[PDB]
């Protein structure tokens, strides 16, 4: 009501500008050090010394050879928005600029830019040279048919909404360089009208073609001095330089209610234009008065509240004193008023003027200091006289008129070539709506998991170095457990991708500095964050001496699971299992391996579950542990599955299988050919692991002499060490008094989507009753046929849970028969230590791509200014 | 395609009524004279006087795309004329018919493929 229009809080900005500047931190470092973005003219860009000429006015010449220009403008990166390398080269580098930009905003406000998909939100943005269409028509290449969507203007716009789904305006206009502040004035109407939710605003400005500069110095327009010499006595105008930036714009309200950070909060702008003067290009004081008192009344905010200006400040000597003359009249009202313009350090660029003006006032506003003029020494003439409370602050100055009692506010303005002129003040944001200094507590002190991701593997290594440099820079200045909280869930996560575990900064700053420099070949998730994985519990074959004594030195839950466990064994099974579990020797028995894998599993299971909270998207277990499968996928009960396991463990001790195993690499179709051509029947195929990894089980004579035969047919085949059979005519004994015993238990309908590996449908849901144990260890079991029905029902990510990998190459090679790529994971390699624990196994997880609850291990915690992940920057 | 729909004339332009020099009115984007000429058109044709609305805040919005006429001067080569600045720059189309009828209302220029020709009236709504 005080402001008619409804107020409206920036929640974060981008931008990317000559001298390196590609984080507003960095542009405010560099503003605060006093450093010039201007250099000379590049020569790859053009020959600067061939259409340099000191001479006004001198046909086809230009009077100026320098400019502010970025590290790269052809650098972009078509394979993470999806363009293709022909389509991206007849892009204007302007909408890639644009593009790349927003998306650095959007992740700057924390946001997930693919979490805005279908919302009600809209965009607006400014483009005002069209280089890349001079150079396309120079070379007379514009016939590919890819240059009409890559040209035009209105696209850009378009192309960012298509990229991210959104609905809502889209606009691309231009009100020369004054475009940015247009924009956020468009943003704010539009806000205010309530057509979007979320808006973008902001201009690009390439600098790439030799002509337009010519042209500009024939009307006089540019300083020969190649320096801005905003509001100095030496006004001698302008330098193009390169430019881009975008601001994302939330309701004030809103903004509050959803607890986004916000930057700064706009009271309120106008707009106007001069109207009849000289020329197309002559300022008109009184317009602009005009407009500074339209824009103070909108957002209902007395002018000599606010304490710096924000004023254009291009160094036209005709210009600049106008526009001085015209902030008097309004501003600098008895109260000292400090003057500022960004071009001084930066330069002019001709659409993103009023974006970097508004993100420069942001940050004095967030220092509560002003930065000072580069080049500035003293006013001109024909001010001498003019009487007012303005100031232009030769050094690094607090805020002037300094009061508690009120925001700090700033005002900004921005003025086009066309004569529409805007004008908005920004009022500081108000005080932490969260609480305050986000409640300070026993931080935890075990090492956090740090994530992290990048769109290549060098591209990673880079974004690691500058990372750690950061972290460097300010070790101290923030909190270990906002940094990581950020990194989890204030930013989003590129395909490629990769976590660091620390305790405290320096540890993180060295193992970041590690592969900063360390080279590895880092692949892309692909899993897309959309499921959770899938378990693998794998049977006995793996195990080492002493596997859980790191689990229970250092996790709670598992060693808890593992107590609650014990007296079961000792009960059902009549003996410890902890003793096994920190037996110095590899346990050796059916009786004595079987509940001891059930149980690693199992409580391996509880702490992804508790201590990290991540759920299985599906569940496949291996031999007995598909009881232990079950037991996670809610069919049966702890009890019962303890039982089951130390009940089986018991019984196939009676006769030890009476026969062996014998696994060949011949295709399953073709192991029951080789073996029915011998009428050998009393083998029979035991475990269907790949097309290219059959297990077969029988008396030990016949699997030796078929051992020995296929090696005589030049192919491997291996009777494996494994003390039992399984899945053969030889446990046949104890199969009527493993059912008889076993029918006690009570399965229920599974928690988890579950593939019986041993029935010959995993996708049908078994009962896993006393009947199907009497399967699972004497019918074939169809590892093959779970992992391709995961794999056809979408899902990519699985982990082994066993103390060491056994099948991993095996699902590899059924996805490999597939075709589709996947990502198979172990959950613990043969004495292999780990302090950290299953924390370091939980960044596989995350690498692959499955689906987790990142609040599960942050639960809170203050968002950071924690830099982007760089960019592949092929030109 | 060997057809459409064509101007009787398109360099055609009244700038000495307008008082523009014939060289910036050489260099000056067609596209711009026709929408200068056809907006005092539809001023005339709502009766009001167009050095009536002189020092009003009354705003203007238009669409423009199709910048051909840069090609045809890249081209031709003669970009290093000084009036392409105000010639050709897309800012000018609205910034100049201000400056012509003495208007302080906002005055922009947008794109938005073929869909300007209401998202003005949108916008000015
Ligand atoms: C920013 C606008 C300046 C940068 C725009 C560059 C235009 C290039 C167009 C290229 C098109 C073709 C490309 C391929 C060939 C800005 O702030 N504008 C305002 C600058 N200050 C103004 O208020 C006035 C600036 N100039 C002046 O002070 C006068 O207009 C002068 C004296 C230079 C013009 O002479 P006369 O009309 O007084």
């Amino acid at each position: 009501m005080e402001s008619r229009v409804t107020p409206v809080a920036v929640i974060g900005m981008g931008c990317r500008l000559p001298g390196g500047i590609n984080s507003p931190d960095k542009l405010w470092e560099s503003l605060l050090r006093g450093d010039d973005l201007v250099t000379e003219i590049p020569p790859d860009r053009w020959d600067a010394d061939d259409y340099y000429d000191p001479e006004p006015g001198v046909p086809g010449r230009s009077v100026s050879r320098w400019g502010g220009f970025l590290d790269d403008v052809a650098g972009f990166d078509a394979e993470f928005f999806g363009i293709s390398e022909r389509e991206a080269t007849s892009i204007d580098p302007q909408q890639r600029l644009l593009l790349e930009t927003s998306w650095e905003a959007i992740e700057h406000a924390g946001l997930d830019p693919a979490s805005l998909a279908g919302s009600s939100t809209a965009v607006f943005t400014g483009l005002t040279h069209e280089d890349y269409l001079v150079l396309t028509t120079t070379a007379g290449g514009l016939a590919s048919p890819y240059v009409v969507t890559g040209l035009n203007n209105s696209v850009a716009s378009g192309r960012i909404a298509h990229t991210l789904g959104l609905h809502g305006p889209a606009m691309t206009f231009d009100t020369a360089c004054s475009s940015g502040l247009m924009a956020v004035h468009l943003a704010c109407r539009s806000l205010h009208d309530g057509e979007a939710d979320l808006a973008l605003a902001g201009g690009c400005a390439v600098l790439l073609e030799p002509h337009a500069s010519v042209a500009a110095s024939a009307q006089g327009m540019l300083s020969s001095t190649g320096r801005c010499h905003s509001f100095d006595a030496d006004a001698d105008g302008f330098v193009r330089s390169e430019g881009c930036a975008m601001v994302l714009l939330k309701r004030l309200p809103d903004a509050l209610r959803d607890g986004n950070r916000i930057f700064a909060v706009v009271r309120g702008t106008a707009t106007n234009q001069d109207g009849r003067t000289e020329t197309l290009t002559m300022p008109s004081e009184d317009a602009q008065v005009a407009v500074y008192r339209a824009a103070l009344a909108a957002a209902g905010v007395q002018p000599e509240t606010v304490g710096v200006v924000e004023a254009h400040g291009t160094g036209t000597p005709i210009g600049d004193p106008i526009e001085y003359r015209s902030l008097a009249r309004v501003y600098g009202a008895g109260t000292p008023c400090a003057l500022g313009s960004a071009k001084s350090n930066m330069g002019h660029s001709t659409a993103s003027a009023g974006t970097v003006g508004l993100i420069k006032a942001i940050l004095s506003l967030r220092h509560g200091v002003v930065p000072p003029l580069l080049h500035f020494n003293r006013l001109p003439d024909e001010l001498s006289d003019v009487e007012t409370g303005l100031f232009v602050p030769q050094a690094v100055t607090p805020w002037p008129n300094g009061n508690d009692h009120t925001p700090k506010r700033v005002a900004v303005s921005s003025f086009g070539m066309s004569g529409t002129n805007v004008h908005a003040i920004v009022e500081e944001a108000p005080a932490e709506a969260s609480a305050p200094e986000s409640s300070p507590g026993d931080a935890e002190v075990g090492p956090r998991l740090f994530m992290l991701s990048s769109t290549s593997s060098d591209a990673l290594r880079q974004t690691a170095r500058q990372l750690a440099t950061w972290v460097e820079e300010h070790q101290d200045c923030v909190a270990a457990s906002d940094l990581a909280y950020t990194l989890a869930r204030g930013r989003a996560h590129r395909p490629v991708r990769t976590a660091v575990v620390a305790a405290n900064l320096p540890e993180l700053v060295e193992g970041l500095r590690e592969v900063a420099d360390g080279d590895a070949l880092y692949d892309a998730a692909v899993g897309h964050g959309d499921r959770g994985p899938v378990w693998v519990f794998s049977g006995q074959g793996s195990q080492w001496a002493a596997m859980g004594t790191q689990l229970l030195a250092s996790e709670p839950v598992f060693a808890a699971t593992i107590a609650k466990l014990e007296p079961v064994i000792a009960a059902e099974s009549g003996f410890s299992v902890t003793e096994a579990i920190t037996a110095q020797q590899t346990v050796t028995g059916i009786d004595k391996v079987q509940p001891a894998v059930f149980a690693v599993q199992v409580a391996l299971a509880a702490t992804m579950e508790q201590t990290y909270g991540v759920r299985p998207g599906a569940v496949v277990g291996h031999s007995m542990g598909e009881s232990a499968a079950a037991v996670v996928a809610g069919a049966l009960s702890l009890e019962d599955a303890a039982r089951v396991i130390c009940r089986r463990s018991k019984l196939m001790t009676r006769i030890a299988g009476a026969g062996a195993m014998g696994s060949v690499e011949l295709p399953a179709k073709q192991v029951n050919s080789e073996l029915m051509a011998r009428g050998i029947d009393d083998v029979v195929v035991s475990v269907v692991a790949s097309p290219q990894s059959t297990v077969i089980g029988g008396t030990s004579d016949t699997v030796r002499d078929l051992i020995a035969r296929w090696e005589q047919r030049d192919v491997m085949a291996r009777e494996v060490a494994v003390d039992v059979a399984s899945h053969s005519p030889q446990v046949d004994p104890i199969l009527d008094d493993l059912a008889a015993a076993l029918a006690d238990i009570a399965p229920m309908t599974p928690k988890v989507p579950y593939y019986s590996a041993t029935l010959f449908d995993p996708r049908e849901q078994p009962v896993c009753d006393g009947a199907y144990w009497v399967d699972n260890l004497r019918n074939t079991v169809q590892f093959a046929a779970a992992v391709q029905a995961a794999m056809e029902d979408g899902y990519r990510v699985f982990a082994e849970l066993s103390p060491h990998p056994l099948l991993t190459h095996a699902v590899e090679q059924t996805g490999r028969s597939l075709d589709m790529s996947v990502a198979a994971l172990a959950g613990m390699r043969r004495e292999q230590p780990l302090p950290h624990g299953l924390r370091g196994l939980l960044t596989e997880l995350h690498r692959a791509g499955a689906a987790l609850d990142y609040s599960a291990l942050y639960p809170a915690g203050r968002l950071v200014d924690a830099p982007l992940p760089a960019w592949t920057h092929a030109r």
